[PDB]
């Protein structure tokens, strides 16, 4: 009779949605990380970052890592966001460098849509295997799936890098010097994404994330026309039902408080923030148009227990009560962060927000 299998936890889902729910789900960037002594362990075993990105089962194991330990509120499909370029054909390798940079015409001719199926099929069997691991005894499901992505600008910048950076100075360069090459590269970047997303919507992510993690190294002017434009292309053209469900749809620009209202007009039922924006100011900006996420400053994990609880008191207490906030961080978690800070700030988000909802 039901739409789909049980789910025993749904409130993230919800929040995302802006519907009432009894207290305030949480989930964090990087919570299969390196902070976490089991997931460097699984990481020996597969050789590498990339062994496990790779590997549905190894991918499936770190995933499910913090939720043994951790009463989070949703699981987030363990990859990495330059699966699509690899897919391209760049030459990923592990920070991360690419054997074939983006930088002439001639190579940006040579960037095409990859058939997700046929080069990124370890993507969506391990969507396919957390669903099945987030299973129990009874059919039911845990916690919801997060699938996602890094945004086309983003892509773009580690494309045209040839690797990883402090700035990005020499993709920003070449916007403004040869911005017609851009646009093209974000052009087929949005449609890799899209279909990325979509692919793994079908393989039961429950909700999506685009990760613009560097639209903030751009000018205003520049973050709309490099960055915000082709998110709004991908979210035009993800599916926003599936299972009987919406789903839905996360953006996420680190350094972009200054363009929520740009942001909240794309399409997305979620903005994510980082620690500089005011979580009240933030929701009367929007008007509940849209969730938000965040956004407390991972750093703060590393002060004591009595101090981490009380930042999340005023987060939380900033946003107030009404629907539509999903807690989380303004960045990942530090490799160097004591997991037990962690369960305390999940166990404070929960319990005071219940107490004020
Ligand atoms: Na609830």
């Amino acid at each position: 009779g039901s739409m789909a299998q049980t789910l025993i936890n749904d409130t993230f889902l919800r929040a995302l949605l802006r519907e009432p729910t009894d207290y305030t789900p949480i989930w964090l960037m990087r919570q299969a990380g390196r902070y976490l002594p089991e997931y460097n362990a699984t990481r020996a075993r597969a050789g590498s970052f990339l062994g496990l990105a790779k590997h549905p089962d190894y991918a499936t194991e770190v995933t499910l890592q913090p939720l043994e330990r951790f009463p989070l509120d949703a699981a987030i499909l363990f990859s990495d966001i330059l699966t699509i370029p690899d897919a391209m054909g760049l030459g990923l390798d592990f920070g991360p460098k690419f054997a074939h940079p983006v930088r002439t015409e001639a190579d940006v001719a040579k960037l095409a849509v990859p058939d997700i199926g046929a080069t990124l099929g370890y993507v969506t069997d391990a969507v396919r295997e957390i669903r099945r691991a987030l299973t129990d005894g009874e059919g039911r499901q845990r916690v919801p799936l997060i699938g996602f992505s890094g945004s086309p600008w983003t892509l773009a910048c580690y494309m045209v890098e040839g690797g990883g950076s402090d700035d990005f100075r020499t993709v920003k360069s070449m916007a403004y010097a040869r911005p017609d090459l851009m646009h093209r590269i974000l052009d087929v970047n949005a449609q890799a994404v899209a279909a990325y997303l979509n692919a793994q919507i079908e393989a039961g992510a429950q909700a999506v994330m685009i990760f613009d993690t560097w639209g903030g190294a751009l000018a205003d002017g520049a973050y709309q026309r490099f960055s915000l434009d082709y998110i709004r292309r991908v979210v035009a053209q993800l599916k926003r039902e599936h299972d009987g469900a919406r789903v839905p749809a996360i953006a996420f620009t680190k350094g972009g408080g200054l363009w929520l209202e740009d942001l909240a007009a794309t399409g997305v039922d979620a903005v994510g923030l980082d620690w500089t924006v005011n979580l009240g100011r933030a929701r009367e900006r929007v008007a509940g148009r849209v969730a938000l996420q965040g956004n407390l400053d991972p750093t703060i994990l590393f002060a004591p227990p009595e101090a981490i609880r009380a930042e999340a008191r005023a987060v939380l207490d900033s946003y107030g009560n009404h629907p539509g906030h999903v807690f989380n961080l303004g960045h990942g978690i530090s490799q160097f962060t004591p997991p037990e800070h962690v369960a305390e700030l999940v166990d404070e988000v929960h319990r005071h927000s219940r107490a004020i909802r």
